């Protein structure tokens, strides 16, 4: 059984009331404003590595072992889903240009391959995973969505008073994550894949 938040005002009242006694650093609050901002050129860096920094610049290396150490800080009090949007290169370098008909709709043989090709299946993120509490404004547009089940005791932090995005309800997931993919559906508009996964 994992929180859904289904109003706005009760998902902010619950991410304000974690956020007061976190007692983060002035260093782990400029990491993780600064993250926010090049998020993908981090993550991006870290999947090109495999998740090895030793190379990285000096204030990068510095960056993320504070990103890391922000963590011990930051933990979910009760079982609670997370939702993201992504882009079709997600799935694969064969699905960035099959994945959506002329029209914006989901093509429904790339689905098919897609779910033959995840489904029960684990994947491991070498970088950060940005979330939100709800599935908000800023990836509307985006053709996947996942949900993601994170149990009690998980490191999990909401960022949003810290995060160049305030409003979206930002969460934050630790990097080198992995997780299940449960299940995987069409929406009703045809416009979105939906993913269910169990965070490990």
């Amino acid at each position: 059984t994992y929180q859904e938040f289904t109003n706005i005002d009760q998902a902010k009242a619950w991410g304000n009331a974690q956020y007061k006694k976190y007692g983060l650093s002035k260093s782990e609050k400029e990491a993780i404003v600064s993250y926010t901002k090049s998020a993908s050129e981090i993550n991006g860096k870290l999947r090109q590595n495999k998740g090895v920094i030793n190379g990285f610049p000096s204030n990068l290396i510095k960056q993320v072992e504070l990103l890391d150490k922000s963590f011990n800080k930051m933990k979910t009090p009760e079982n609670i889903m997370l939702f993201r949007g992504d882009d079709p290169a997600y799935l694969g370098t064969e699905f960035q240009n099959t994945l959506l008909n002329s029209n914006g709709t989901i093509n429904k043989t790339a689905f098919e391959k897609a779910k033959a090709k995840f489904l029960n299946k684990d994947r491991l993120e070498y970088g950060y995973i940005s979330t939100s509490l709800m599935n908000v404004s800023q990836f509307a547009g985006r053709p996947i969505i996942t949900k993601f089940k994170v149990a009690k005791g998980s490191k999990a932090g909401y960022i949003d008073p810290i995060s160049a995005f305030a409003g979206q309800l930002n969460m934050l997931l630790p990097r080198h994550s992995t997780y299940h993919i449960d299940d995987m559906r069409l929406s009703s508009d045809g416009k979105q894949i939906i993913i269910t996964a169990t965070m490990m």
